[PDB]
Formats: C-alpha cells, sequence, structure tokens
C-alpha cells in the first residue's frame, strides 16, 4: 500500500528494529534488502545480504551496486556501558565507528546515488540518549548526538536535491540486544516497571514511523529527529 | 485500516489541517466527529457538530457528552501577523485564547475521560514556530510554545493513565487559512519559492502522522513534539 | 567596574532575583531603578519606583518617560501550582498576564528606544519550566515558554539595531516567594536537600550572569536562554 | 576579583579564545596555567606549558601533576570545512580526536581529582554549530554536537561531587584561525545579524562567570553566544 514501487536497503536488518522496519516495508509493498552480519537469522522473512557495517569497502560496494536506492534505513548501533571513568579509548572507538562513522559512509555513497536518480528518503535510527543525559551511557550518548547533527547536516544540503535525511530517536524498546544486555525478558520486566507507561516500546512502533518518512507522504519532513521514547525523556 | 476500532474528536474539522485528518481518520477506519465553527464543509464527508473552540461551557459539554473517546485531535488555531510593535493585545487575547486556552479546556475535558476508560491519545497541532524564529510571528510563536510546554505536561501527568498527549508542528502548509493570509493563491507562489523543498506542505502529509499518533503503532508515543517543515528550521 | 556609565530598569526589583540584579547592577557601576509594587523595600539600596507591571499605561508611561535605557530588566512574575486538573482559569489569566504580556508591553515599550540610540540589553527571567516538564507547573511552563519564544523573536527582530534580547532561565532559587510557599525554614530544608547539588540556587547566582549580558561583553549574545539550574533538567 | 585565589588550567590557551580566557581569568586574580602547542605565545604574560591535546599521556600528565586545580578550561579544536561529500576519513578522525577525544582525556584526568579536592568547574568551549546547521560543516558540527552530550553527561555524574561542567557555544568569532581560514573578514562580517563578528574577550568574560562561585549553580549547560546567528 504504502510504500509500492520503492527499493529499500535496510542496514542490521537481521534483528529488532533494523528487521521490524524491514519486515514493515515490505509488508507496505517495497522491494527490500536487508543486510545485517547474520543473514541466515531473516531465512524466509526478507530478501538479505550479508554485510559488516564497520566494513567501509563493503558498505560502499553494496550501495553502489545497487541499480536503484529509494530509501535507506541505517539502523546499525552498538550500546557501550559506563560513566565516563569506566568508558575506554577501545568502547569510543567501536561505538563511533558504528554508530555514527558506519552512517557517514552509507550517506556518502547513497546520497550522490539518490539525488542522481532524482531523489530518496533515508533515515538514521538514533536515540534518545542524544538528547537525554542517563546514567552509565557516557560513550553511547555522544555518538547518538553526532549523528542527529550528521542527519540535520546531510539533510540541509541535499533538502535541493530531493533526498530527505531524518532520524527516530527510540528509548527503551524491547530488542534482542536489550535483553542480552538486561538479562531475558523478565530481566526487563523490572525496568518497564520503572516506566511512565508501565512498559517497553516495539519495535513495531518504531517501524511504523519508519514507514511514514519513507513513504510519499513523509516528504515534508526533512531534517527531523522524531523522539519515541514513552515520555521518558521527559 | 490502522483505526478501525477508534471514536475520534477533531476540533476545528472543517477545513485545512484539522479536515485533513478528519478524512484521514475516517478512511483509516476510525468513527470520525468532526467539530467546527461551520459544520456543513464536512456534509457528507465526516460527522460533524458545530462548535466554537473559545467556548469554554461548550468544549466541555461536546467532549464530556461523548460516551468513548479514543482519540482527540485539538487542531484549531489563528495566526495573527506581524512583529513585536505590529502586535496588539487583541491579537494577544485572540490567539491565546483559541490557540492555547482552548486546548486547556479540551484536555481538562478529555484526560480524566480518557484516563477512566484506560487509555487514548491526544494529538495537538502546534507549529515548528514554538521553535524556530521567523520574522513576523511574534505573537503566533509565543503560543505555539505554551502549546508544546503545555504538550509535555500533560503527556507527563497522564502517562500512568495510559494517555498519550504529543504535538505535530508544522511548516507552511497549503490551508485556505494561508491563502487567505497571503490575499490569494497568487499570493503562494512567493511563499513555495522560499521552501527548501520549493514547494509548501500538504494537509496529507500532516494527516499520515497524526494517524500514526493515533494508532496502536503510535502508543510509546508521548510528550514528543514532532517537527515537518521541509526543512525550514535547519 | 562592568556597568560603568549604564543606565538600568529592573522590573520587579524589589525582592528576590530583581532585587538581587538590582544591587549587583550598581555594584557594578550601573545607575538603576528598581521597579516594584513594594519601593519601601529599596530605599537606601538602590533609587526605586513604584510600578504595577500589570498597568499596561503605568508600563510604558514609566519608560517612554526615561531619557536613556541601556538595560531593561524583566524579573516580574508568579508561580501558579497544579497538575492539569488542579489549574484554574484564574491561575491562567493571572500568571499570562504578569509573566508574559506585561513582558510583552515592556518590550513594546523599550525597543524601538533603545533602537534609536544604536543598542541595549534586555534580559527576560525565564524559567528552566520552559525545557524542562515537572509535576504541578501546568500554567506556570506554558507561560515561561511562552516569555522564551517571545525572547526569541524580539532578539532576531532588533539584531540589526544592535539591541540584544536574551533570557536567563533559573531552576530553584531560594527567594522569599519561594519560601512563603515551602515554610520558611524547615522543608524548604527537606526540597534543598533533595536537589542534585542538595542546595537551592542563590539570587546573586543568576545577578552574575545579568551582569554579563548587560555589559558591553555581554554584546555578542543574544536570542539565546542561559540555563542555570542546579543540573535539575539533566 | 571574581576568580581571587583559583587555580586554573586552560588547554589550547595559546591563541583565540583560550588565550582570551586565561588572561581574563589572571585579571580576576586565578592563577592560570595556559598549556598549548604555543606556550612562547603567553610567555611573560600567562605562566605557561607546551601541551598536546593529542596526546592522551601528556594529557594525563599534566593534570595529575598539578597540585590542586579549581578550574579547567578545554578550548581546544579544530575547524575541518566541507560538505558530507567533501569530507574524508582523515578529517573525522583528526577533528573528533582533538575536538571530543582530548576532552574526553582531560575530563577523566581531571574530575576525580576535582572530586577528591572540594570540587571544580570544567568549562569546554564547544560551537553553536552542535545545534544549529551550516553548509560547509559536516564534521564540525558532528564532533560539537558530541562534546555538549559529553557535557551533559559528566555533569550529570559528577554533580555530587561538587564539579560542574558547563558549555559555551561560541558563534563566529574573530580568531587566528579564522583570519587564516577567511580580509576577508569583511565578507563574513557583513553576513551577520550584528554586522560584525564575536570577540575572544566576549567568549571569556562568561567563562569568567562559570569559573566563579556565583557560576556555581550552572551545570550540564550549553551557553549559546553567537550574535544571534542560529536564530
Ligand atoms: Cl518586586
Amino acid at each position: 500500500m504504502k510504500l509500492k514501487g520503492k527499493k529499500a536497503l535496510v542496514i542490521a536488518a537481521g534483528q529488532g528494529i533494523g528487521r521490524a522496519i524491514a519486515e514493515a516495508f515490505q509488508r507496505e509493498g517495497a522491494e527490500v534488502l536487508g543486510a545485517t552480519l547474520h543473514p541466515e537469522k531473516l531465512q524466509g522473512v526478507v530478501p538479505a545480504v550479508r554485510l559488516d557495517a564497520r566494513d567501509k569497502e563493503a558498505v560502499f560496494r553494496l550501495i553502489q551496486g545497487l541499480d536503484r536506492l529509494d530509501v535507506l534505513v541505517n539502523a546499525q548501533g552498538v550500546v557501550p556501558v559506563g560513566g565516563l571513568l569506566e568508558a575506554t579509548d577501545q568502547d569510543w572507538e567501536e561505538a563511533f565507528l558504528l554508530n555514527a562513522k558506519s552512517v557517514f559512509w552509507a550517506m556518502q555513497a547513497a546520497l550522490p546515488k539518490m539525488a542522481a536518480q532524482g531523489g530518496g528518503s533515508v533515515i538514521n535510527i538514533a536515540s534518545v540518549a542524544a538528547f537525554k543525559t542517563v546514567p552509565g551511557r557516557f560513550i553511547y550518548s555522544a555518538t547518538k548526538a553526532a549523528l542527529v547533527a550528521m542527519t540535520k547536516a546531510a539533510a540541509l544540503e541535499f533538502a535541493p536535491k530531493g533526498v530527505r535525511v531524518n532520524a527516530i530517536c527510540p528509548g527503551t524498546v524491547d530488542t534482542p540486544s536489550l535483553r542480552e544486555r538486561a538479562g531475558g525478558e523478565e530481566g526487563l520486566r523490572a525496568f518497564a516497571e520503572r516506566q511512565l507507561l508501565k512498559r517497553l516500546g516495539r519495535p513495531e512502533e518504531i517501524a511504523a514511523l519508519a514507514v511514514y518518512l519513507a513513504s510519499d507522504e513523509g516528504a515534508f519532513a526533512t531534517g527531523s529527529a522524531f523522539v519515541v521514547d514513552g515520555g521518558m525523556s521527559l
């Protein structure tokens, strides 16, 4: 319905938000390719290709190899944990690489391609951590603030070329990566109890917003950072 | 099919964004009640009722008279024109009454009722003027900043009761009221030429986002202000 | 030394933050006039004039009657308390009148005057409530968000004239009116203990920032909102 | 009189905003040490030491070697130019190292020390580019947004220990680096609302407030001083 005739690439489509967005896009009629470290995770759900988003050459090769790209979703990311003194140089470099530099490359590859094919939509999954300080997320927040600034910079520069660039900034969403950090879904029951809404977000809730941004009806949004966080940053 | 179960009330559903939202809500399966000063405009389009949002008793009577209310959309508003010295006390009183005070009343009426029924979704149509300073919008900008603050306050307070409260913040959208502002359709191209995208927003672009926020998929968004402004605040 | 040869008007200079600003201004060499409902509180401290900031005519008459005005400080304000359903129309009208409309009037009177003399500085005392949602401040936060938007709108309009307009956004500051709504000392003390810094802000901490903004060294700040809130909005 | 008896370290104190801050601190009574790649620029005027802020070991050694430290200013930085496609990975690495990672290190060294010795004030010189998008500043904007996020994170974590952490976010300030980037200045001043560039002294006076006892209620703040350019 809403994405028929659109060609989409979703980076880190193997699980969680990335996967939910790939599945939602396909449901709305998009031709979707899910790039991920573990394409077997997508066996029989969405077309998939192996991609390590840390690999610049592979990111440029994949995007430049596509015939047409209408929507690019950057869902790749890692959540280092720790306050200022717990954080290490290795945390810093790993997180800035995957959370921000990877997206830099993907946009470098995709935006000219898109501009030269008329237009497009780029959707970066950031985090509410870009705006809201919480304990033990020193490195993570810095990477995500960088990502939002980059989203807006790209949006301004390519607006005259028909390419929209936006970020979605989720709060705490129940994902496989969250479960392994918090120890299963009843590990999650504790923190879900602390939320205002007494529950955690769903990947589907984030995917539906991405569908909007990818759609023809999302075409007047650019340079925006959409917070979906259950009121946690209030 | 995103709203098939839901009862929605749209205040100022007669034209522009409010009407686009009402029509879109209708298309997505919702039972819509359109309140407006001119109910004839919704004849054969959406069920309607006559309402002057400046009248506190009328606002409370309408909302408290409803059996069940799943979605409330506050699309009422006036756009006074002028810088600081051109602005009058009459502009101030009229704009704060309609743009802000009437929403205060609508929310006072609706949020307890929604709280009791287990949840719901309130959507305030604010403006990017709440965040982005532009010339000749002194009063308008103050009212819309007030409105976003109220949106967040209500969101925090009723999040435990499962009632979401969010704002959409449009940029320059082609509406009957903008056209009357611009002195006619002839005055629109000047506005469009100032836009990064070289075109004005479409009310449908705002409506699609309201559908997301009214839907079950929007249930993790609360206290957010969604900017859809064609990049103008970059 | 820092405000030598400056003429300053402080509205609501009779107590709290307003008084600290007037005293600090005078210490730094400015000629100061403290306008207040209660001029008796300033005798033998700063030159004083009776002024009810709710009275539009009186506000214009005082400001237009001054020979030269280099600095205007709007420190007037009231803090109603309550959530959405506790808040009243009385609260709304009173708070919007004093916190926002009176500043509208004062800037209408002052800014063209300052613009004609080639520069000046307007300092509005807003609140971190303009940005940060806290329980029980529904009306207050709305009025202060309005005030910050007005600050920026005026700043943009009069920047080419060399007149700066800025807001200081304090957190919880120890003032007679805070103690009037807390108790006097005992808690009061309870609230202080619970704060991040385990103390309330001092009026002098806001006043020193006001000195910067009023001074020639503050001439490159305009349209800014300076948060001084003991970290409470983090 | 605003900083009597305070001991301050200013990193990249050799020119521009860092230099103005070091001189202002001294006029306000502080004992100042200016650290810089070019201490010869400060000599006779401000006590100075050579420091390359890119060298992690050097940063920790200087800071942990100080007797006492009441105020730390991170004024180090670089402004790469270019849009998305112009920007290079080398631009990225060099700007994130100096603009952000070196501040990470300086705070890791200084904050625990301050916490154990009666608190203090850390002032990071960011940029209004952290908030306001302008053409040709893709990398720069990313680094300064990271820096503001870091400022707020550190401020929350160390508020309970008497340490304040704040950022000043300048607009376009007349500095030797700007002049080299750009007479030249004129064309860039014409397209400013105030029809002129910021002065380093205008930033420095705000740093004095933040460093002072009267600035102690500010923490986690990002103070914009940009001539209205982000309006
Ligand atoms: Cl008073």
